[PDB]
């Protein structure tokens, strides 16, 4: 121990060994195959989203948006015109 009044010291170093075995069970994955090389390994689901925002608004709504367009001269009806025909 340290020198006396011991109980729980934390030194050790459990953490180390542990990470350890974790490296040493790949090289035996890696081993194991034989013949025909095959690793898989498919990139599916969790995608990158269209244009990725660092501090993205959490708004579930309107755009809430100013605009410098308005409404002048909007088409939108169902009339011909005969009238004054002078072919």
């Amino acid at each position: 121990g340290p020198g006396g009044p011991g109980g729980e010291p934390g030194k050790g170093g459990a953490a180390a060994a542990a990470a350890a075995a974790a490296a040493a069970a790949a090289a035996a994955a890696a081993a194991a195959a034989g013949g025909l090389a095959a690793a898989g390994g498919p990139g599916q689901g969790w995608a990158p989203g269209p244009g990725p925002i660092t501090s993205i608004p959490d708004s579930l709504g309107g755009p809430f948006a100013s605009v410098l367009s308005s409404l002048q001269r909007p088409n939108g009806a169902k009339a011909a015109l005969v009238k004054s025909s002078m072919f």
